[PDB]
């Protein structure tokens, strides 16, 4: 018990200092490609990646405060990573939703309208991605949680070609424990909230492999090669 809630604050500061809040972030807007949709617009498509980019790294980051990570094997570090990093990105993004102005704002503040994140990229999955967002509105999800349910979601000991899963499996199980403490500690009139929450784990994985397939789409459409450390993710 003392050893789980030092836990949840290790991933929960993790968290927070690899991905600002809406509420910390300065807002700012493009007139880019703003008011119909478009095949792709490059220069949304550059910012967009780079910013893709950016928050790779970041997650990675991120992955190397969660406790136990960096004690699996290099190789089962970046097969956990190549292989939740786009899950993690979409749920970041769908975390700084904004239904009023039906907005995503990226991490240097960058606030695009659904258009934009259509004209960015999105093309054809944008209106499912802001659909998923909308509907993790209602669990009301704080910070904690979300990077808790970040950290599940890449710890996890059946993706393909790990060497140890179930040392991976041994360092997802005080994670879920402690999302599940956390999560009822909190509200705890809500108790569907933690299953919940985990089977949003799934929607995501969904929406990732459509991700994935738009990647495919998307490379025809752009002049050159997606960044590196894009390419590294969806191999
Ligand atoms: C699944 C997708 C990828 C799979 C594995 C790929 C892992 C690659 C990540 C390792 C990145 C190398 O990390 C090394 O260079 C980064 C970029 O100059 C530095 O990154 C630094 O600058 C970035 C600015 O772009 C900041 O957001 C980072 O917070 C900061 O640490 C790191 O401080 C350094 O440790
Ligand atoms: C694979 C690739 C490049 C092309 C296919 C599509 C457009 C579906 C896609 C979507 C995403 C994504 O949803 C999330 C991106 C993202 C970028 C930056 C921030 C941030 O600044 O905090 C947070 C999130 C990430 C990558 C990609």
């Amino acid at each position: 018990s003392p050893q789980l809630e030092e836990l949840i604050t290790k991933v929960s500061k993790a968290h927070q200092e690899t991905f600002p809040s809406l509420c910390q972030l300065g807002k700012y807007t493009t007139n880019s490609s703003a008011d119909h949709r478009v095949q792709l617009d490059l220069g949304l498509w550059d910012k967009f990646s780079e910013l893709a980019t950016k928050c790779i790294i970041k997650i990675v980051e991120f992955a190397k405060r969660l406790p136990g990570f960096t004690g699996l094997s290099i190789a089962d570090q970046i097969t956990l990573l190549k292989a939740a990093c786009l899950d993690i990105l979409m749920l970041r993004i769908c975390t700084r939703y904004t239904p009023e102005q039906d907005t995503m704002t990226f991490s240097d503040g960058l606030t695009l309208n659904r258009t934009q994140m259509h004209n960015a990229g999105f093309g054809p999955l944008t209106d499912l991605v802001f659909a998923f967002a909308g509907q993790l509105l209602p669990l009301e999800m704080d910070d904690t949680e979300t990077g808790l349910l970040s950290a599940i979601c890449l710890i996890c000991g059946d993706r393909m070609d790990l060497e140890e899963p179930e040392k991976v499996d041994k360092l997802q199980e005080p994670l879920l424990e402690a999302l599940r403490l956390y999560a009822r500690r909190r509200r705890p009139s809500q108790p569907y909230m933690f299953p919940r929450m985990l089977m949003k784990i799934t929607d995501l994985r969904g929406i990732s492999t459509k991700g994935a397939e738009r990647a495919i789409t998307l490379k025809m459409e752009i002049p050159g090669p997606m960044p590196p450390l894009i390419r590294e993710m969806l191999e």
